Order: structure tokens, then sequence, then C-alpha cells
């Protein structure tokens, strides 16, 4: 089982003071990422003011640039996805438009480089106009395409955890890409006092709950790698917890103690369920500043990089 960390990277210019708490996003090029990050996902492909198609554009380089950027990057033995959707990304697609999308994901990733695309569709968008069959549909011709290529396409894909029941809004996309997506990472973060009910337990174990994090990390992980509990099942070799950087880059969620993480890593494996690490909202949180001016310094990377990767055989690398 190949380590993966990811991490984001936002395709436009910090507009200061963006945080949740009053903190700045830092800005840089995609290929001054934070080392430790093997993932690194380019956001976001989306549909433009007055265009009909989602599409990409690097927003500070050139074409001929941001290729030699993931060029470098992929040299280096780093994964760059292109994240498709994010916020207010108006992607609304009709049955009509899939042969459009397929050949413009194909272009977006011969063009740039891009070793896969990562499903990170808002709330509006999950059922929005026809995106949950033509999604699943267009990336698997894509993945295919490149198949007969002999490389691999990774499909990845950021639900927000409470939607990732066994009959809810996501489980076309997952059961419609079984055998074709790489891994999920879900977002365990953002959904305030929601959660899961422990029977064992007798106990509501909420996403802030900061008490247990430990065992809503473990609970929640467990019931979607086993498919229980009216959870989808995702295997957990294909299985990555999001997490965020840091209280200015999610409203909740944000882990306090990073030995809650490493205890839930360690007590799935203990149970068979090994899992494929760790995903983040984002690397330029990391490297951000908080109101005061304090920088982040990088503690997200500097603090699960070690964990997934010290001593550890398998660890993903593009090529
Ligand atoms: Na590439």
């Amino acid at each position: 089982l190949d380590k993966v960390l990811v991490g984001y990277w936002h395709n436009w210019k910090s507009t200061g003071k963006d945080g949740y708490k009053g903190g700045s996003s830092a800005d840089f090029n995609l290929s001054s990422t934070q080392e430790g990050y093997n993932v690194i996902n380019v956001s976001f492909m989306k549909t433009p003011e007055g265009q009909t198609l989602p599409t990409f554009k690097p927003y500070n380089k050139t074409d001929t640039e941001f290729r030699a950027e993931i060029s470098k990057l992929n040299a280096e033995g780093k994964s760059v996805l292109i994240a498709l959707g994010g916020a207010d990304a108006h992607i609304e697609l009709k049955k009509s438009q899939e042969s459009d999308f397929v050949n413009e994901i194909i272009r977006l990733v011969d063009t740039y480089g891009f070793d896969g695309l990562d499903i990170d569709l808002e709330q509006a968008a999950i059922e929005a106009a026809d995106n949950q069959t033509v999604i699943p549909s267009a990336l698997k011709k894509v993945k295919d395409h490149y198949r007969k290529d002999g490389k691999n396409f990774m499909i990845t894909m950021a639900p927000e955890f409470p939607y990732l029941t066994s009959s809810g809004k996501y489980a076309p996309y997952i059961n419609n890409l079984d055998s074709y997506y790489d891994f999920i990472n879900p977002q365990y973060y953002n959904q305030g006092g929601d959660g899961f009910w422990d029977s064992d337990l007798n106990m509501w174990i909420s996403q802030s709950n900061d008490e247990k994090k430990e065992d809503f990390l473990y609970g929640l992980t467990q019931r979607l790698v086993t498919g229980t509990d009216g959870f989808i099942k995702i295997p957990a070799s294909k299985f990555v917890i999001g997490l965020p950087s840091n209280n200015d880059a999610a409203a909740t969620g944000y882990v306090k103690d990073p030995n809650a993480v490493k205890n839930a890593l360690n007590r799935l494996k203990a149970s068979g369920n090994e899992i494929k690490g760790l995903m983040t909202w984002s690397v330029n949180w990391d490297a951000g500043t908080n109101s005061n001016g304090e920088k982040y310094n990088n503690t997200f990377v500097n603090t699960y990089a070690p964990m997934l990767f010290n001593n550890e055989g398998h660890h993903h690398h593009h090529h």
C-alpha cells in the first residue's frame, strides 16, 4: 500500500484575510509547494462566468510555464491532479455535453501534464443537471483512453462525509466509478456537530468533538471501509482521511492533537483496514499566516508527512 499525503493548491491570488479566523493564505507557484506532499491538487476546474463547459487555465503562468512546473514536480516524484468543482463552480453538465467534457479533460491532461482528476463537487453540484451520470461516464472514457496508452489517469474524490450514505447523493459517483477510482479522500471538516451514532458507546460522535477526535476519525473511517452503519463501502486501500491544515483553512474539523490521527491510523491497521494516507485543505493554508501575522509554518506537512513516511517502504511516487 503506497502512501499518499494529498494537498490542494489554490489557482488564484489570495485576497488577504480569507481565513475563517481572519488569517491569510499564502501565494506561491505550484512547483513551490512544500516538500512532503506527494499528490498535489490544482484548484479548480470550473465553468467560467458566461461560458458553459468546465475548464482550467493557470492564473499566474503561461501554459508552457505551467506544463514545465508539472513536469518538474513529476520528475521529483509528485503527482499533480486537477480538482473539478470547489465553491461557486457552476458545474452543470448536460448529457449533450459529455463528449466535449471528455475532450476537454483530455486536452487539459495533455496540455499541462495532469496525472488525474479529483472530483470535488460543492453541495449544489452533486445532483445538478446530469452531473451524476455524465461525470462518471466521462471519467471512465478518459481513464480508458490513457489505459490504451499504458498510463494511469488517476481518479479521486473529495466528498463531504455526510453524503457518504449507502443510498445518498454521492453513491452514484462511487458505485459507477468502482474499479476506476484510485482513492477517495472525504472531507472530515466543515460539518459542525454532524458525525455518527456509535451504538457500542451509546454516543453521538461529532466532527467537532475534540475530546473524542480519535474515535471520530477511527469510527467514521471504520464504517466507510467496511460499508457498515448505513455508510457506503470504500476499500481501506483506496481511502484517505481529509483534514484542515489549520483553523483558518476550515470552520471546523481541525485536529488539535496529531496523536488522535496517529492512533486512529494505527487502530485501522490493527483492525486489518490499513488506509492509504491523509489529505489537506490546503498547501496554501499550511504556508499561510493567522490574523496576527504569525506563520502557520507548514505545521500540517511537518507533522503528518513523517507520520506517514518515516520507516514506510511504500511511498507513492509518480512513475
Ligand atoms: Na504528468
